[PDB]
């Protein structure tokens, strides 16, 4: 079973020794902080806060079992046994921290704070600290559901200027980081951040997680269409492709379908067995059940260009409104290999190029999705801003003399709208004044307890592009 | 709780209507593909086949959960039921796949095989691929062990070219990475994949992991001391931070301490601080609990050799027998920020170019050493080989024309000796012939049953560095 006691870093053990005595409080909070991706999608928190925070956390066994790892892993006796015994006996095992957070889904710029964490016992001030670990990691859900934000602004604008309207903009982009993520549970988190801004994914762990810890409406916030793989191909034998193309598209004939070609030969999969062969089986297919074509090697953006030339003049094209190149409603194309937010601009910008419209693609993003991501992109970081000594409040903060995109902000915060409807962070404690509007940031955590929720349909709300708007 | 029907790619579901009809076996295989890190550590699939393969998998209640979701998940109901069905009934949940792999710890060359899958039951020819996507998942802690070891060569190389020994080699490179990692099943997979090479560090949740799914007969597989973070230095007030260094020396003055010293300026800290108010508190501390000064901010090679050279005229230096400037015993110094392999080179290069002993330098790395990898890096891939229809078998692959370092292996594969005592991969069941020693890989799982494990010590022998040896 897990243990929170268990779940901070090691040094954070030894940190309620080095605090200035005569401490009641700590305050900290967390931030995107500043020096693309100017703005941020927060989401994750409250998964964070069903799963490991909220209710009996403290154990008489979790504080032993603590206090036998630590012995051996210090080789001393450093651990607060007796501040964890505090927790245990006056709350039950529920901790005494207050956080408050902006609502999930909400889009907020870089240098802004976006949850805050605080101790309401004075005797557990260092507790504000030593969950740190666990909140940072929600570093990742926002990360994920930023950077896949921002592909959904490159697929917008470039689907409207081409197609006129963006009509399947939320099936464009679809989730292959299954086997590409480092863990299961990374699997299920990466794939619900991804379902925030799209509709399509593969990882099915991260329907569970939603249905679990945010939940729709609908009975899943996530599809997918039955598709083939290199071994479903390949095991017929290298000179039987095309029984294999056909048994494949006859199987899945009412039902919009997707085939691996680049086999052996991509550009003659499309050209002769596509093009030439079993060109009567596609033509006859239906709209809402079309043939989705899926190259995956070589160069991303010409071979996505060459496979266009080739499916183009062996399948009647139209032209459409705007003046783009489109595919017959019975065939699409969809680029899975090597998708990340980079080659999908140089991609998307290739077929305007060449006058095709991205009505005919979809996406596939994998490894770029879900697993190439640091915290360094968005810089989320932890920092202590207020601490009270002696009963004296005082506003703290780091600031490296080599490094001030390293300043931390001081005293208590509070996230505010602009007179022109932008966000501002108060720092010293300046929102009480109240000469801006009411704290955005609400509690969502207090004593234990989770005070305040949002369904996975309100983060889609929250998190709509200002071009869907 | 953990569902195997519901850990696959969601395309996978329909996988088994794409097969060629009358297929009894499906064999496929596990490589890091040929075309730095020449050669990889086999690790993590212990891991993956207790928590997830063995034992009862297949329940009735899984059954049906995962025929709910995949039937809204596709909206239509394409799920093998039937053959979910038959596992359960006449197998008892119990997977009928045969698992052959490489002994755990094992450094094997790039293009080699590492673990085959096949079915033991030609009723569940479709459940080889089935356990693609959480097989696949091996590949991170195969990657951090991998990164990590070759992080330990070069630590190695100039440690011994600067001090004549490798005496504390396995506390030079320290885990940062709870913080930085995607989830918390993450930090503990990670984490034991660094300690394979390595026994510092600070995420907690590898020892359990360890303990569990691996063991050793000391009673934990790392270790760490007590340190400093910047809240418990900036608490204090930006005017005592003379104070907050005093505090925790002083606290931990019998054990090793780290202490954080760039909250406002790391080389007033080290020169003022360190060198003159606080110089009597450090000379008297014992060699077995020195102060380790830990800088964290501007550029890592720069900072690292501005330090040491404050420090160098602040303490008294000494020149070891192989000219390289030491600090006393009671001093030395720890980078912990942004430090990955390639700026590891940099820092340790830059030191022997200064005069400068690897023995007064360790390392903390945090997103570096367990987020900023892939499954591109070592190009960990999952293809089928050789499969069996109509009583006929035949050996298969994958050979994109556009990119030949994406072929895979033909037919059964077998890992042997060359009489070079190198490593070679024989295709096409050449590995029945027997003109090389018998297969070097082990059947670990059989019909739902472990039946090969490895202790980490084990692991831990066979990952030592030739330098080591
Ligand atoms: C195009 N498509 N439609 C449904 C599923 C897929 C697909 O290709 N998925 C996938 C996932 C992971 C790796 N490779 C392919
Ligand atoms: C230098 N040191 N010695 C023991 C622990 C640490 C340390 O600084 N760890 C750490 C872990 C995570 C993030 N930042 C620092």
């Amino acid at each position: 079973e897990f243990n929170i006691l268990l779940a901070t870093d090691s040094y954070k053990v030894t940190h309620y020794k080095q605090y200035p005595p005569n401490t009641s409080k700590v305050y900290s909070y967390f931030e995107c902080r500043e020096k693309k991706y100017e703005e941020t999608v927060f989401y994750g928190l409250q998964y964070i806060l069903n799963k490991y925070l909220k209710g009996k956390v403290v154990t008489k066994e979790k504080i032993q079992e603590a206090k036998d790892v630590y012995k051996e892993h210090f080789q001393d006796d450093v651990f607060n046994e007796k501040g964890w015994n505090y927790i245990l006996e006056k709350y039950d095992g529920h901790l005494p921290i207050e956080i408050k957070a902006v609502p999930e889904g909400f889009v907020i710029p870089r240098g802004n704070v976006l949850f805050t964490v605080e101790n309401t016992d004075p005797e557990c001030y260092w507790l504000t600290n030593w969950i740190e670990t666990i909140l940072v990691q929600s570093w990742y859900p926002i990360t994920v559901a930023t950077n896949s934000r921002e592909q959904k602004k490159i697929l917008a604008k470039y689907l409207l200027e081409t197609s006129g309207n963006l009509d399947g903009l939320e099936y464009k982009l679809h989730d292959f980081g299954y086997r590409g993520v480092s863990s299961q549970e990374t699997a299920g988190i990466g794939a619900s951040a991804h379902l925030v801004n799209f509709k399509g994914t593969d990882t099915v762990a991260g329907l569970a997680l939603i249905k679990k810890y945010y939940g729709t409406k609908d009975p899943v916030p996530g599809y997918s269409v039955p598709a083939a793989e290199h071994s479903t191909i390949t095991a017929w034998g290298k000179d039987h492709e095309k029984d294999a193309f056909e048994h494949i598209v006859t199987q899945f004939s009412s039902v919009p379908v997707s085939v691996v070609s680049d086999s052996y030969d991509i550009y003659n999969a499309c050209e002769k067995i596509w093009g030439e062969d079993l060109r009567h089986l596609i033509v006859s297919r239906s709209t809402q059940a079309p043939l989705i074509i899926r190259p995956d090697s070589g160069n991303p953006l010409d071979t996505v260009l060459k496979v266009l030339e080739i499916l183009g003049k062996k399948f009647p094209v139209t032209e459409n409104s705007k003046g783009y190149k489109l595919l017959p409603p019975y065939l699409r194309v969809i680029q899975g290999d090597g998708v990340d937010i980079n080659t999908l601009q140089e991609i998307v910008e290739g077929m305007k190029q060449k006058m095709w419209s991205i009505e005919n693609i979809a996406f596939g993003s994998g490894g770029g999705l879900l697993q190439k991501l640091t915290r360094d992109l968005l810089n989320c970081s932890f920092k202590c801003s207020y601490v009270v000594t002696n009963g004296l409040g005082i506003n703290v903060f780091k600031d490296p003399v080599a490094d001030p995109n390293k300043r931390s902000k001081k005293g208590r915060l509070s996230l505010h709208r602009t007179p022109a409807g932008n966000f501002v962070t108060l720092e010293e404690g300046k929102g009480d004044l109240e000469e801006y509007g009411q704290d955005l940031l609400h509690t969502v955590f207090k004593n234990g307890k989770v005070t305040k929720s949002y369904s996975f349909d309100e983060i889609r709300k929250n998190a709509q592009l200002n071009i869907e708007l």
